[PDB]
């Protein structure tokens, strides 16, 4: 009925956003930005910039759907993205450490109760 937490935890302990969906695991993180297009997207048509602690995604000319600092460092030299069905733009993010958990995609999106349980720690 009312509005509270739009971002819900998915199988990939990620967050389901109305603008896009992304998952995060002890291994690596994945982002999926669905674009309302009716044609095939070309690596040039889209603009996905991946950095150490910075990531950007969008379309040439148009405003970047995702623009903000990353929760943590991500092996950029390894990171990579690809176009899905020429409609969506998936971006793989390698977690510098497979022993680290993310709380959100960037420092702009909301956080999610990664941990759970009555335990103190």
């Amino acid at each position: 009925g009312s509005s509270g937490s739009s971002g819900k935890p998915n199988l990939g302990n990620g967050a389901d956003l109305p603008n896009y969906r992304w998952t995060q695991t002890l291994a690596e993180l994945d982002l999926a930005v669905p674009f309302r297009v009716s044609f095939r997207l070309k690596g040039k048509d889209v603009v996905v910039d991946i950095q150490r602690r910075h990531l950007r995604v969008g379309l040439k000319g148009q405003p970047p759907v995702v623009d903000g600092e990353l929760y943590n460092e991500v092996k950029v030299e390894e990171s990579s993205w690809l176009i899905e069905d020429g409609k969506v733009v998936t971006v793989h993010l390698e977690k510098i450490n497979k022993m680290e958990w993310w709380n959100r995609l960037v420092t702009s999106d909301p956080e999610i109760n990664t941990k759970s349980g009555p335990s103190s720690g």
